[PDB]
């Protein structure tokens, strides 16, 4: 429900500051707006150590959440690498889910077959929700969706409510955060500069 | 080794390789998806700790696994987790975070003309990757590819081929006598096979 363990979402966390996989520059923002923090959870293949924490916290909550899991699917093209390494761990067919046809399902998946889907990271949800849309087109029985990380925004819980997807993630913005500031990272008035933009991607700042 | 015919065996039991001579598609007499391979546990193993065996007497200094987008990264992905070893891959301009002077192996699904992982391999070593040659699953073993890799010169290695698989197809029943031979022809030439 939401995440796994509290102290999973707090290694990861910990792991991608670390290695760079989350910038978080509240005084001098990136461009989209302007926003505080950038992620590319794709640097965290390069990291055999943290890569392993990474999967095996999938393993493990996928094991908790949705424990049916017939196929691991991942979402082309950020999603697939992790998939790959989950669905070898827990012996589970694999199949990928592309943004568009060359049938967007690749692999083999039987009608009715229950799916859990992979993605990377979750901003708007809007990627993954239609990876999903497209899952279920072809016959898919998706019990859900989980992600290593989500900046927790309003939209996204609200595009995903709407279409009715049940979400886990193995940390998030809040921990990261809160992590960000006891590991250094960030100072007292960044830590609330980068509440604020949670709450309104516009009027952080201010 | 046994791998080779393995690996074919398995490719035509799961029709990841499918073969229709007496009536080709649109005009080839083989049709071929590996990421078929993918949702298969037994041969998706079979095959990753193929590459990973190959990969350790072939380009035993390797330092990076490479996969090319998008079929290969998947297989790269488990090759590099078995291997313990870090993961880049490469788009259509390398995703992940690859050193200068690192070197990587790059990971491929087919091998038809070689067209598509060359360009990748050409990318890689445009960003400071030492590409020590190029591994995939399958090859039809078109003269045209062997030009290309030996223009190149990119290092490759396959675990699986189009004569071996043919030969299983044969045995195991998949086609008879006519079909093998009008297969060799495709590979010989791939108009006037027929």
């Amino acid at each position: 429900m939401g995440r796994g363990s509290m102290t999973l979402a707090k290694d990861i966390a910990r792991d991608l500051l670390d290695i760079k996989a989350v910038y978080l520059k509240p005084e001098e923002p990136f461009t989209w707006i302007k926003s505080p923090i950038y992620t590319d959870n794709r640097i965290t293949l390069s990291y055999p150590e943290t890569r392993t924490l990474i999967e095996n916290g999938f393993v493990e909550t996928i094991k908790e959440a949705f424990p049916e899991v017939e196929v691991i699917a991942g979402t082309a093209t950020a999603g697939i690498p992790h998939g790959a390494i989950i669905a070898d761990k827990m012996n589970l067919p694999l199949a990928y889910i592309r943004s568009k046809p060359k049938n967007q399902i690749e692999g083999r998946v039987t009608k009715g077959q229950k799916m859990v889907i992979i993605e990377d990271l979750i901003s708007t949800g809007g990627s993954v929700l239609d990876a999903v849309a497209a899952a279920q087109r072809e016959g898919a029985d998706v019990l859900g969706v989980v992600a290593i990380f989500t900046y927790e925004l309003p939209k996204a819980t609200a595009n995903f409510e709407k279409a009715s997807v049940k979400l886990v993630t193995l940390s998030n913005y809040s921990e990261l955060i809160k992590v960000a500031k006891v590991q250094g990272y960030i100072d007292a008035d960044g830590l609330t500069l980068l509440k604020k933009f949670k709450e309104n991607q516009e009027t952080w700042q201010d």
